[PDB]
RNA sequence: UAGUUUAA
C-alpha cells in the first residue's frame, strides 16, 4: 500500500476552481507519467483501476454555485493511492518534474510531494467517501450498449460493487480473493454528477461501515471501490 | 470535507 500528498500552490489571486476538473487533473497526470515511463502510464489509463485520485481538497472555502469552488487556503491538496509501490514512484517523480496543472481557468504549481500514513484496517471499520464511488450497470436504449449510473438506493447496486470489487481484485492481484463476502451499511450520502469530456458520470459520496474481507477492503483501500477509479472516483480514507 | 454546485 501507498499513498501520497500532493500539495499544489494556486496562481494568481481569488483563485476559483470549477467542480468537474475531475477528469482534467486525470489528463494531465497521464502526460506527466507518459514522458517520463510511457510503460507504467498504460496501467493509469487501464479501466480494471490499478489507482485512485481524490478530490482536490480545499481546507477554506467559499462554495458560490455559478462559479465553483473558492480557494481561502494557501494550498489544496491530492491524494493519489494505489496498492503497487512502481505507480506512486512513476507519478512522484513525473509530477515533480512538470509540476505545472491547469483545471479550467485555475492554474497551478505542484508544491512539495509528501508521503500519508496508512491507518491500519480495523477487524471492522468505516470510510469515507474521498472522491465519489462510482457503479455500474448495462442498459440499452434501443439498438447501441451504454451503461447506467447505480446509487446505494438502487438494489442492483450492492449486487454490481460486489462484482466489480471481486472483478478487479482478480484482474490485479492476479489471483480470485480467498474471502468473497463482505456487505457494506451506508452511513452517509449525496449523489454527485461530474463531467469527463463530452459525458457525465454519477456517483455517491458516501460514508458506511464495512464488514466482511480482508483483502476486499485493504484492496479498495488502496486502489478505491468500485468502477473508473482511474479518473479520480473511489477513493477512501478511513475514519475508524 | 459527515463533504461539492448542477440530477440521465
Amino acid at each position: 500500500h501507498m499513498r501520497i500528498e500532493v500539495k499544489l500552490l494556486p496562481l494568481k489571486d481569488n483563485p476559483i476552481l470549477p467542480f468537474n476538473y475531475n477528469y482534467e487533473v486525470y489528463s494531465q497526470i497521464l502526460e506527466k507519467v507518459n514522458s517520463i515511463e510511457p510503460t507504467i502510464a498504460k496501467l493509469l489509463s487501464s479501466p480494471h483501476g490499478f489507482w485512485t485520485f481524490s478530490r482536490i481538497i480545499v481546507r477554506k472555502r467559499k462554495i458560490l454555485p455559478d462559479k465553483g469552488i473558492e480557494i481561502l487556503s494557501d494550498d489544496v491538496s491530492l491524494y493519489i493511492s494505489s496498492s503497487n509501490e512502481d505507480i506512486i514512484r512513476a507519478i512522484a517523480e513525473a509530477v515533480e518534474k512538470s509540476p505545472e496543472f491547469k483545471i479550467g481557468e485555475l492554474s497551478f504549481l505542484v508544491g512539495d510531494i509528501k508521503a500519508i500514513k496508512v491507518k491500519e484496517l480495523g477487524k471492522e471499520n468505516v470510510f469515507s467517501t474521498l472522491s465519489p464511488i462510482v457503479v455500474r450497470t448495462v442498459k440499452f436504449e434501443g439498438n447501441k450498449l451504454r451503461h447506467w449510473d447505480l446509487y446505494p438506493h438502487d438494489e442492483l447496486f450492492m449486487d454490481r460493487l460486489r462484482k466489480v470489487m471481486i472483478l478487479r481484485y482478480s484482474e490485479v492481484m492476479g489471483e480470485t480473493p480467498k474471502d468473497r463476502d463482505f456487505t457494506i451499511e451506508v452511513l452517509k450520502f449525496k449523489p454527485t454528477r461530474l463531467m469527463v469530456g463530452s459525458s457525465y458520470i454519477r456517483g455517491s459520496l458516501m460514508v458506511f461501515r464495512y464488514a466482511g474481507s480482508e483483502e476486499i477492503a485493504r484492496f479498495g483501500y488502496e486502489n478505491g471501490f468500485g468502477e473508473k477509479t482511474g479518473l479520480g472516483f473511489g477513493m477512501v480514507k478511513l475514519i475508524e
